[PDB]
Formats: C-alpha cells, sequence, structure tokens
C-alpha cells in the first residue's frame, strides 16, 4: 500500500508505521560543519572478498541484490560497530533528475542515486531479530554522482531489463560488491532507522564522503525500471526516496579530520 506517489508517499507513511515521526529517523541531512570528527571511531573494515550474490530482483520499491548471509562471508565490521555484520543485500535509491534521488544530503545538497548495503548483526541470530535491536543492523552508505561510468555497475545494469516490473527476479551469482566502493572509506555515522517501512530505528549509519561517480547511461537504466506488476498501467521507478528527517537529539560523527 505504502509507496512514493501523493497518495500514498513519505508524508502519509505515519498512520500505519507511527514511528516515521520517532526520535531517530532516517534520512537525515549531514551539516559538515557541525559533524565532529571521533578520534574513537576505529577505520572501517569491509571484506567482501568472500561475498556470494544470490539473485536481483525488482520489489516494487526498488531493485536488490541479495547474498548468502548463511556464513560469515561478506562482512563489515571496526568503525562505530561493535561485532560482526553480515552482508544480506543491496540497493538503490535514485531520482527522476540527476539533481535529486539521495536519502541522505550533504550541506542539502541531494545526489543523483544512493547505494545502501544492509548488513546484520550476527549476535542476534538472524536479520528478523536483529531488526527489533536498536543495534541490529548496519547500513553503509553510498552517493551516486553522474559523471563517468563505474565498471563495476554496468553488470547490474545490463540486467534491469530482465526485472522491469515488481516481482521479477533473475539469477545474479558472482557479482563482486567490492566494484561499487569509491577509494576512499572515510564516513559518517549516526544512529537512524529503516528509511522504508516499517521504518524501524535499528540500524547504525555509515555514510562514506567519496560518492562514486556513474554515467548518465547507466542511471538512465535505473529510471527505465517499474513500480508496477507486468501487466499493468506503467508508473516508472523513479524518486524512489524518503526526503531528510528531523536530527533531533542526535549527533553525526565524522571518523576524518
Ligand atoms: N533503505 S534501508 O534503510 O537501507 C532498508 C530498509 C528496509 C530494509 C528491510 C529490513 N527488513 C525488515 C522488513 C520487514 C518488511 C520489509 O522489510 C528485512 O530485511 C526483513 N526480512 C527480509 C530479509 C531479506 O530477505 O532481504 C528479514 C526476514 C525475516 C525473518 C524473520 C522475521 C521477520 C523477517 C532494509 C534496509
Ligand atoms: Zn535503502
Amino acid at each position: 500500500h505504502w509507496g512514493y506517489g501523493k497518495h500514498n508517499g513519505p508524508e502519509h507513511w505515519h498512520k500505519d508505521f507511527p514511528i516515521a515521526k520517532g526520535e531517530r529517523q532516517s534520512p537525515v541531512d549531514i551539516d559538515t560543519h557541525t559533524a565532529k570528527y571521533d578520534p574513537s571511531l576505529k577505520p572501517l573494515s569491509v571484506s567482501y572478498d568472500q561475498a556470494t550474490s544470490l539473485r536481483i530482483l525488482n520489489n516494487g520499491h526498488s531493485f536488490q541484490v541479495t547474498f548468502d548471509d548463511s556464513q560469515d562471508k561478506a562482512v563489515l565490521k571496526g568503525g562505530p560497530l561493535d561485532g560482526t555484520y553480515r552482508l544480506l543485500q543491496f540497493h538503490f535509491h535514485w531520482g527522476s533528475l540527476d539533481g535529486q534521488g539521495s536519502e541522505h544530503t550533504v550541506d542539502k545538497k541531494k545526489y543523483a542515486a544512493e547505494l545502501h548495503l544492509v548488513h546484520w548483526n550476527t549476535k542476534y541470530g538472524d536479520v528478523g531479530k536483529a531488526v527489533q535491536q536498536p543495534d541490529g543492523l548496519a547500513v553503509l552508505g553510498i552517493f551516486l554522482k553522474v559523471g563517468s561510468a563505474k565498471p563495476g555497475l554496468q553488470k547490474v545494469v545490463d540486467v534491469l531489463d530482465s526485472i522491469k516490473t515488481e516481482g521479477k527476479s533473475a539469477d545474479f551469482t558472482n557479482f563482486d560488491p567490492r566494484g561499487l566502493l569509491p577509494e576512499s572509506l572515510d564516513y559518517w555515522t549516526y544512529p537512524g532507522s529503516l528509511t522504508t517501512p516499517p521504518l524501524a530505528e535499528c540500524v547504525t549509519w555509515i555514510v562514506l564522503k567519496e560518492p562514486i561517480s556513474v554515467s548518465s547511461e547507466q542511471v538512465l537504466k535505473f529510471r527505465k525500471l517499474n513500480f508496477n506488476g507486468e501487466g499493468e498501467p506503467e508508473e516508472l521507478m523513479v524518486d524512489n526516496w524518503r526526503p531528510a528527517q528531523p536530527l533531533k537529539n542526535r549527533q553525526i560523527k565524522a571518523s576524518f579530520k
């Protein structure tokens, strides 16, 4: 029922999910002058060498690549995190135009898209239990700007024709998510939430400072996806981003001076 349109978009979500007006909702604007360097943060550890991708799918609000999280293969540790977080899936949020699409903003600047690599804290045993914990998930957020192509994204782009409509999926094995990362792991971090219903307040956000560049042709292919299912009226999957939410009683910490 929820979506991104006028009658079911983010301004309506609170009716079914009252935590939408909660104390640690995401995304937020990152005010770079107020975020404070935290020398206590340890270096991020992104260990994706053994990642095992499974499928790519259109779920009606984004497209997502899933991973086998049956074992400690692709894991995120360090930075603000205590313990080990397993990669479950990645997906994107994007705009109808290059000047919008990201969920987080930087000094109110919106990027053309935002990649979310979703990880869960293995101390809770399974992701369903983790989403009920304030420290259950860690999402690594990476901004996309339009410029040069990202070679590591092309395998994704070239299969989107096969999952145009909600409910479609395809095999997507042997995809290496390391090809989606920027050079620098400098980041901002803050406690927040899922940015789609149920908006659970279970996420440590780690947002990389350095965007990746993708080409206009790559992002154009994102915008040809459909929110609707096959055999329904075509509604292009664009502007599937939640806007910045109030920061409230939170501090955004920087890993870098
Ligand atoms: N944009 S964001 O902030 O990065 C972002 C926004 C939403 C989510 C979804 C997180 N959630 C919650 C959810 C609930 C409904 C929809 O979603 C799940 O992952 C749920 N689920 C699917 C995992 C999978 O198979 O992928 C786990 C399976 C499970 C097992 C036992 C009991 C309950 C659930 C992730 C990132
Ligand atoms: Zn997301």
